[PDB]
C-alpha cells in the first residue's frame, strides 16, 4: 500500500456486509431505498437508453442537459445566477464531491473540523489528503419534556471558535446531518459563518438530504449567508433527491475559483460521469423544477410521504423502550438502547456496546440497525455507543415486518 | 489549489474543444463511437432501468452478477480462476481503475516508466501521486518496404533497462497501443516482464482496446507470463468492449494483495459504481461470452467489421499523400503529414507542428484530428510532431462524408 492510504483500509460499511445477508432479517440499517423511485426517473433512463449519443461520451465536467437543469434549480434556491460551467460540477455521487473537494483544496498538515458524529467518510478522506481532522461533538441540551428530537443537540460555540486557528483550512458541515437528523439552524450556521470569515477558512457543506426536511424546519444553505459564497463548497446528490442511491451522481456548487479545482481532480481521476444517467436525471429535474410550488412536485411530495414513516418509527421503538431522537430532517432515526439492558454479557470482544447491541438485535429479534459509534472517532465513542441508527426509507411492508417484531419482543 | 495538482489543471481535452463544434467539419478526432451499440446492450439498459432495485446501492467493489461474468471470462483467457471479489474491482472507467492503482500503489519519489507516445493521463496521474514519470519513446525499424505499419515501432531492450533503477514502482503498458495502433508482441512482454521481476516492480496493464486486433496479430496479456500475475493489475473498459463509451465501466484484475489496495482507494473516493448500467452490462456480458465460438459473438464481429473499415482508411489517406501507419488493433490510425505541403507561417505560434496542421484541415478541408505530439512529453513532441491521429470507429456514412472531403482535397 502507497502512504497515503496507510491504516484507511477499514471501513464500517465493509464491516456491516454480514449483518442481513440472511433473507429473514428486517435491514433498516444501510440507507437502502425499497420505496420505487418515480415512475418518470425508471422511463427517462430507459429512454435514454435506446439514444445511441447518450450511450457515448459526454462532457467532462457533467452533461449539458443536466448542469443547466441544476443551474436553473439552484439559481432559484440561491436567488442567485448559478453558472453551470463554471460553478457547477458534477461527479460519481456526493461521496466523489466530497472527494474531489478535499483532494482539490486541503493540503498535508492542514486541518479540517469535523462534527462528531459525522458521516463516517469524513475523517479517511481528510487523512488521505495528509491533513489532520479536528474533531467537536454535537452535545444534548434539556429536552422541551414531551419529546426528545435533533433540535436537542447542538454545539458549544466557544469550544467551536477554540477549534479554529492558523492552521484550519476547512469545516465541514452536514445539514440535515446523519446519523442525527438535525437541520442546523440560521443561528448555529451564522457561528459557524463568522468563524470561516474570520480566519479565512472554506466550509464544505454536505446537503444530500436538503429536500428531506419535515414540519417546524427550514433547510437554510450556509453559502448563502453574508461573506460565505466565496469560501463554501455545497454538495447535492441524485441518490438522495430522486430515491435512485444507484445511480450514483452528485454535483459541487460553489464559486469558480474554487470548482476548478475540484475539476481539476475529476479531469485526473475519473473524468467524466455516465452519460444516460446524466441525460435521464436532467430530464427528471425539468419535470419537477416545472411543478415546483405544487404538492405532487418530488421535491415536496417525498419529504412528506416520509413524515409519516417517521412518525410510525418513533411509535415503534417507544413500544419497545427504545429513546427514540426525533429528526427534524433526513430518514434516519436513533434510539438508546440502554434502558432494554440486554443480555449482552457474553460477546466478549472490545466492540462498542452499539455494536454488541445490533449483533444481538439481528441474532435474536430478527432485525438490524447501525450503531453510531460507526460515525465517531476512536475518543468521542464511548459518548455515543449507546446510540443505535434505524432507516425509514422504506414501503409500508417493511415497516409492517418491523411491527411484527416490535409487537413481540417481549 | 491543493499542491498535489500544481499545474495539472491543464488537459489536452479541455483544450481541443475549440474546432469539433463547427456544425459541417468531419470530426475524426476523439474517440467517439458513432456506431450504435450492440441492440442487446442498450434493451439490457432499459430493463434494468425498469427494476427498482437495479436503481439502488449494489456491492461497492462491483454489482455481484457483473464480477461473476468477468471472472468467468477474464479466468478462459487466463486459464485460471479469477477471484471475483478479491482479485476484480470494478471502477469509473479505465480513467477510474489506472487512478485506482496509482493512488493505492504509487508513493512520493517513487519512479513510473512511461513509453511514449502515451494516453495523456498517465503523465498527470503519476505527478498527482508525487511520482516521477520517466519517459522512453518507441522508436522506427526499417519498413518491409511495402507498407507501414504499428509493427514497424518497437523499443530498444537496453534503453528499457537503463529506465530501471531501485526507484521504479512501476511502468505502464498500454497494449493495444494508443495512439499508433500496437500491438505489443510475446517478445516485447518477455523484456518488460524480465525486468519487472528483476527489479521488483509492478506493471500496470491498460488493455481497453484488448478485442481489437487485425489480421496477423494476437493479443497477449503480460499478466500471464511467468512470475507476472503477482505483479501486475490488467485493465479493461466497457466503453471500448461494448462500444459503449458513455457507460464510464471499466475493471483490475490482478492479485489480492494489489487489488485490495486499489479497493481502499475507492472506498475512500466515490466507492460505488452505478448499479443499472452494471446490471445491464452482467447480462451484455453473459450474452456474448456463451457465444465466443461464433462469429456472432461481439468480441469477434467488431474487430471484423473494423478491419474493413481501417483498410477503407489506409487507402483514402493514402489517397492524398498521408502516409498511414497501418495499425495491427484499436481504432486510431496515425498519418504521416511531412510530405503533403505546408501553410503554416499564417499561425508562427511555435505550439507543435502537428497542431497548426490539425487547425488548418479542420479550418479548410473541413476535417479534424487528433495532434500526436499532445500525447508526448516536452522533449519527445520534435519526434512526434509530423503524425497525426483519425478515429474510425465511424459508421459507413460518416466515412462517406470524409471519402467525400478526400476526393475534393485537390
Ligand atoms: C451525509 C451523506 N453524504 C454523502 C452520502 C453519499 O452520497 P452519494 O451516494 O451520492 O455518493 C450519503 C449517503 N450515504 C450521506 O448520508
Ligand atoms: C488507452 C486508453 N485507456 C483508457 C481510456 C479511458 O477509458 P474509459 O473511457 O473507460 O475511462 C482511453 C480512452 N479511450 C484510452 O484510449
Ligand atoms: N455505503 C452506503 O451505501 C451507506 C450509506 C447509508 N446512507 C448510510 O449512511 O448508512
Ligand atoms: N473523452 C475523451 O477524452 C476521449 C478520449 C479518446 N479515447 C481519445 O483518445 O481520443
Amino acid at each position: 500500500n502507497a502512504k497515503r492510504i496507510e491504516g484507511l483500509d477499514s471501513n464500517v460499511w465493509v464491516e456491516f456486509t454480514k449483518l442481513a445477508a440472511d433473507p429473514s432479517v428486517v435491514n433498516l440499517g444501510q440507507g437502502f431505498p425499497d420505496i420505487s423511485p418515480p415512475s418518470y426517473v425508471k422511463e427517462e433512463l430507459s429512454k435514454a437508453a435506446f439514444i445511441d449519443n447518450m450511450n457515448q461520451y459526454t462532457r467532462g465536467f457533467g452533461h449539458p442537459a443536466l448542469v443547466k437543469a441544476l443551474s436553473c434549480l439552484y439559481g432559484k434556491i440561491y436567488q442567485r445566477q448559478i453558472d453551470p460551467n463554471e460553478e457547477i460540477l458534477v461527479a460519481v455521487g456526493a461521496y466523489g464531491s466530497l472527494f474531489n473537494s478535499i483532494q482539490g483544496l486541503v493540503d498535508p498538515g492542514d486541518e479540517v473540523i469535523i462534527m462528531v458524529p459525522f458521516y463516517d467518510c469524513y475523517e479517511p478522506m481528510v487523512r488521505m489528503a495528509g491533513a489532520v481532522p479536528v474533531f467537536i461533538p454535537l452535545r444534548s441540551k434539556p429536552t422541551d419534556g414531551m419529546k426528545w428530537t435533533s433540535s436537542d443537540w447542538t454545539f458549544d460555540p466557544r469550544e467551536l471558535e477554540s477549534k479554529f486557528s492558523s492552521k484550519t483550512k476547512a469545516i465541514i458541515l452536514n445539514t440535515p446531518h446523519n446519523p442525527l437528523g438535525k437541520v442546523y439552524t440560521r443561528q448555529e450556521l451564522q457561528v459557524i459563518a463568522d468563524l470561516c470569515v474570520k480566519h479565512d477558512t472554506l466550509c464544505i457543506s454536505d446537503e444530500v438530504y436538503e429536500w428531506l426536511v419535515y414540519t417546524g424546519h427550514t433547510h437554510v444553505k450556509i453559502a448563502t449567508l453574508p461573506g460565505m459564497w466565496e469560501r463554501t463548497i455545497t454538495i447535492g446528490s441524485a441518490g438522495k433527491t430522486f430515491s435512485v442511491t444507484g445511480w450514483k451522481l452528485g454535483w459541487s456548487i460553489g464559486p469558480a475559483h474554487l470548482i476548478k479545482h475540484l475539476q481539476t481532480v475529476q479531469q485526473n481521476s475519473f473524468y467524466t460521469c455516465a452519460t444516460p444517467l446524466q441525460a435521464a436525471l436532467a430530464e427528471a429535474f425539468w419535470i419537477d423544477i416545472k411543478r415546483m410550488d405544487d404538492p405532487e412536485c418530488y421535491f415536496n411530495s417525498l419529504p412528506k410521504e416520509l413524515e409519516v414513516k417517521r412518525d410510525r418509527m418513533v411509535r415503534l421503538l417507544n413500544s419497545v423502550g427504545l429513546k427514540p431522537i426525533v429528526p427534524d430532517g433526513g430518514y434516519f432515526i436513533i434510539a438508546d438502547v440502554s434502558s432494554l439492558g440486554a443480555d449482552l454479557s457474553d460477546m466478549n470482544s472490545d466492540e462498542p456496546y452499539d455494536y454488541k447491541f445490533v449483533k444481538w438485535m439481528t441474532k435474536h429479534k430478527k432485525l438490524t440497525a447501525i450503531p453510531v459509534s460507526a460515525f465517531c472517532d476512536s475518543k468521542s465513542k464511548p459518548h455515543f455507543e449507546k446510540l443505535v441508527r434505524f432507516c425509514f426509507i422504506k414501503k409500508d411492508s417493511t415497516l409492517d415486518a418491523a411491527e411484527e417484531i416490535f409487537r413481540a419482543w417481549n
